């Protein structure tokens, strides 16, 4: 499903796939097995470019995963200053 593919594209940092999937109706609110949204996976793997695309596409920046973490929280845990800046 488009959801699963979008979650994978975000996780992998494949913005080319994220653009196509979104343009094809992919749900930016999708969640994987741990309640992680595309925003969370892109953030966890530090794909700042995909994080920006998802935000511009309307992604809920405050979505919380199974551990109650937002993408910002993850970026802070990971010490990714560049990411935290975009998500602050
Ligand atoms: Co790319
Ligand atoms: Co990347």
């Amino acid at each position: 499903d488009l959801g699963k593919k979008l979650l994978e594209a975000a996780r992998a940092g494949q913005d080319d796939e994220v653009r196509i999937l979104m343009a094809n109706g992919a749900d930016v609110a999708a969640k994987d097995k741990n309640g992680s949204t595309p925003l969370h996976l892109a953030a966890r793997n530090g794909h700042l470019e995909v994080v920006k695309l998802l935000l511009e596409a309307g992604a809920d920046v405050n979505a919380q995963d199974k551990f109650g973490k937002t993408a910002f929280d993850i970026s802070i845990d990971n010490g990714n200053e560049d990411l935290a800046e975009i998500l602050q």
